[PDB]
């Protein structure tokens, strides 16, 4: 279900901005991008591999968001698929850290590294995101809204 709601999330893209903006259609252009790479990742998961670019993506992709705010029209929409995707990954990728615990190697010092740029950098689109919400809550309820369901305390 997940690869499927990535791929939707393409086309999803080039409609949304053909309706709205243009300029943006470069920007969105590497997102949809991304959601393709990012869907062999969530099929081929669990490979002790491949999710360690599902992490560089979630970073990666976010500086490509981080312009689509920080420049040009902005995009509710996709800034919320891009947000419910990355979240997506970042619990994938995140039970993987904990399914091989603490122990002692090198291969979970890559992972932490890419993954604390994922999550950083995930951290970052939410700062940003309640700030320019912060002021019309009501007008970005989309927005608001996904924030309060990626996050959670259970």
């Amino acid at each position: 279900k997940t690869q499927s709601d990535l791929q939707k999330f393409m086309t999803q893209l080039d409609h949304l901005i053909k309706d709205d903006i243009s300029n943006t259609q470069e920007i969105i252009k590497d997102v949809l991008e991304y959601l393709k790479k990012l869907d062999e990742i969530y099929g081929s998961l669990r490979n002790h591999s491949q999710l360690t670019e599902a992490l560089s993506l979630g970073k990666r992709l976010s500086k490509s968001l981080h312009e689509m705010c920080g420049i040009e029209p902005l995009e509710e929409e996709i800034c919320s698929g891009l947000i419910e995707q990355l979240y997506k990954l970042i619990t994938a990728s995140r039970r993987i850290l904990e399914s091989c615990a603490d122990s002692n190697s090198p291969y979970i010092h890559h992972l932490r590294n890419d993954y604390q740029d994922l999550l950083q950098e995930f951290q970052i689109s939410l700062k940003i995101l309640t700030e320019k919400c912060l002021e019309n809550p009501s007008s970005l309820q989309n927005l608001s809204l996904t924030l309060v369901s990626i996050i959670k305390t259970a």
